[PDB]
């Protein structure tokens, strides 16, 4: 380990860490540093997996993972303050947090050019997780696990595919939260998602079936159909412009608007990251003016708060302890330009999927909280039966037992052989963030190949 | 008011009540009794409306919907407690719960035959408004407003459609909430519910369209396709007996995942309402009860416990003017429910006999994570009623403390009948979102835009 990395005295911590954390860079293609922090298992961690965390966006930051869904402590709303996390996935695992790509939060590259796509981005996590395995010599043996969320979704299986054809890297699995695995099925499914969660009505409903609609196959996805797209464009506008909160139907909107935008006090806020009706000609803002404008813009993932975890981040002596180059600029959840400027390649991950389980090497879960708008469960669990693998387990509920008030049905797990597509029931796009002990209890019987 | 009826000092608060509050029982028909629980508004009840609020079951207490869900107090988990209620309903109406039919909590018959139905409950019920008002004169001109939940909502229109026909009662709204208006509609609605809500899968899904549908429409109700049954006997099972709260969703069930028994009695929690033109089937066929246990029915995944407690001490019973000769106090009776018969399909002639009046304020109202009443099935319901549309489909909301504005649900309006939705909120809207609930009610009340 890099002893130059270790976090000696970390802020908002009242009792100091019983196990040893990092923070540092790691180096990629070109000229890119890649912001890590990799917290040790808090049992056994010489034995215990290595599991990478990768947060989406494009251009979203995976300190959102630690801080505020699956790290040992999390960030209060003083934004000062850390509590340890009962349900840290640490408790179990040596996880390193990665910020990237190059841009995202303290991450960076001397040209600062941050212009990037799936392609680059998995090549660079892939020479970054190289440098780890060369800082960390000593994990260089331990189980290695992709994990991520969201935008991850493109991210991990890109990444899984290279990781798997270096036989230094002991790859075991890879699990993905909510994550964008076909922009197709997503599109397609969450506008099903929305008549039957009761956000549009028969009659919007009905215009939907007879103008995008023909047999029961409906394309709400790329449809150039005229009287379609004006009705797939309401039902964009009451999922994500409205005051609904697409990561968690049933949560309030922190700062709720009416809008497809936001100003705070002076700043723009967006927050679009632009993978939901990507393919379909609608009217959207024009986020390519916004640079020549001249005000500042900020992107935040849409109905949350970032102050907290932004107001932490840049404090001086927290910037100090994470080890982080003073000419660093601030940092934010999100960056706006990496997210604008990015250039998604795949149409799906099928060929990914397809790829690494012809090895049947891998052990592999999608898991989706069943409330979540951006990534809903249904285009996920249409994804993995799309998959067209041999079933090793006909649907059914998975269990947890909490503080004992029994055992309760988490959400419903399928298994095939080698992949597993799973609910977590009541648990938004931040599944970690909505149902602590349940991911908790999926993410411990994961790595450790127990049945759900 | 009958003075002999008021509660003077109510067991469990720890600060007495600023407003008048009764209990006594309304005659009926026959032999009965029904126990009612009336709490006056806490502001100007004299001229505040009255609102009756009816339960369900049917079979079940309307005290669960006061001391479980917007009566002035609720009890507290201990069932010895009460606190104050501050989105309770009685803030601005004289409410007034109801214990029907006959054999129902409190209520009762001289001749203890609780073999009911639903024309002979409304009549029941009826003659016990009748009452009410002989008790309450004072009360006479203030608008009278008939709301339930649940069963109640073949209770409650039915009702509603005989006081529309006595002049000297001041109808002016009905509202219900997660109500059983239709069977076919609730049961065919369900059945996409729960796939859409993720508890079906396709391979189960694919079963269904092919067996029990044709030409993009599905009969999820009456279907006599023997596969089709084989998978509709399938979601029955994954909906109400596999863990999950029909009442919720995304709740826990009271008692977690396995019958509850409670020496010498077996705890059953089939109401009977939902997949009722499926192959018969009774939860409490598989009962083995030994010689001297009873068979106690309580809502699905429910813990009755906390206000079975408090109205079963003997200072409450007394304070509550209740005769010490009658039986324990239970949120349902399963024996009422087991002899109790259906006879309306749909609510359909009832509303449209309410609305052709153009008199009535009406208001459907469901919690959107309700598996019993889903949401759906009652705003099909209401389209099915084809009348003019006043607000096109939009958000209501409502202004939280912590949250600042946010969406409520949603609100569709046609001419004196609304359909409304409560984001979040199962089948006991009140419990579930009690500020959402009695903002609606207010805006309801108060004929204000939802
Ligand atoms: C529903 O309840 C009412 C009341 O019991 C039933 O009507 C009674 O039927 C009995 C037997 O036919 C008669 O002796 C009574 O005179 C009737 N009472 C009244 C007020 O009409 C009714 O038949 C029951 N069942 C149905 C299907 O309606
Ligand atoms: C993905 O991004 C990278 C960098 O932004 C692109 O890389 C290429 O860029 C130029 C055009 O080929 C060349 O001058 C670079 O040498 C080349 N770099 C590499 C590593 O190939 C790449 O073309 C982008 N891919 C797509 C499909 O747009
Ligand atoms: C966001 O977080 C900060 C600190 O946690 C808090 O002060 C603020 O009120 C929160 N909500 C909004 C809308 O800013
Ligand atoms: C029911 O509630 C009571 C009191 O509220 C509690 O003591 C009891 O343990 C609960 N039982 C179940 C099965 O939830």
């Amino acid at each position: 380990a890099p002893d130059q990395d270790e976090i000696q005295r970390l802020p908002g911590l009242a009792k100091q860490p019983s196990f040893r954390q990092y923070s540092g860079y790691l180096k990629s293609s070109g000229s890119k540093h890649l912001h890590y922090w990799f917290v040790e298992s808090q049992k056994d961690p010489e034995n215990s997996p290595v599991v990478l965390w990768l947060n989406g966006g494009p251009g979203c930051s995976s300190l959102d993972g630690l801080l505020t869904e699956h790290g040992p402590f999390l960030v209060q709303p003083d934004g000062v303050t850390l509590e340890y996390n009962p349900y840290s996935w640490n408790l179990i695992a040596n996880v390193l947090y990665l910020e990237s790509p190059a841009g995202v939060g303290f991450s960076y590259s001397d040209d600062k050019f941050y212009a990037t796509n799936d392609t680059e981005v998995a090549q660079s996590n892939f020479e970054a997780l190289q440098d780890f395995f060369r800082l960390f010599p000593e994990y260089k043996n331990n189980k290695l696990f992709l994990t991520g969320e969201s935008y991850a979704g493109i991210y991990i299986p890109t990444l899984a595919v290279l990781v798997m054809q270096d036989p230094s890297m002991n790859l075991q699995g890879l699990a993905v939260g909510n994550g964008l695995s076909s922009y197709e099925q997503n599109d397609n499914s969450l506008v099903y998602f929305a008549y039957y969660h009761g956000l549009l009505g028969n009659r919007l409903w009905s215009s939907l079936q007879t103008h995008c609609c023909s047999q029961n196959k409906c394309n709400f996805y790329d449809n150039k159909d005229l009287e379609c797209v004006t009705n797939l464009q309401e039902v964009a506008r009451i999922v994500g412009n409205s005051g609904l909160n697409i990561y968690n139907l049933y949560a309030p909107c922190a700062g709720g608007v009416p809008s497809h935008f936001r100003y705070e006090k002076d700043t723009v806020v967006v927050q679009d990251l632009g993978n939901i009706f990507t393919r379909l000609p609608l009217k959207r803002m024009w986020h390519q003016a916004l640079l020549r404008s001249g005000d500042k813009v900020r992107m935040d993932p849409p109905c949350t708060n970032t102050t907290a975890a932004s107001t932490y981040l840049n404090n001086p002596y927290v910037r100090k302890a994470l080890n982080i180059p003073e000419q660093l600029p601030q940092w934010d959840m999100c960056n706006f330009l990496v997210n604008l400027q990015y250039r998604r390649l795949y149409r799906s991950m099928n060929s990914q999927y397809l790829k690494l389980l012809s090895s049947q090497k891998y052990q592999i879960l999608l898991y989706n909280g069943d409330v979540d708008m951006a990534c809903n469960f249904m285009g996920d669990e249409w994804f993995v039966d799309s998959l067209n693998q041999k079933m090793e387990v006909q649907r059914r509920p998975w269990l947890v037992k909490y503080g004992d008030s029994g055992e309760q049905i988490a959400g419903f797990v399928k298994e095939f052989s080698h992949i597993a597509f799973l609910t977590i029931k009541g648990a938004g796009h931040m599944v970690p963030t909505d149902k602590p002990l349940a991911a908790f209890t999926m993410f411990s019987r994961f790595l450790n190949k127990q049945p759900y």
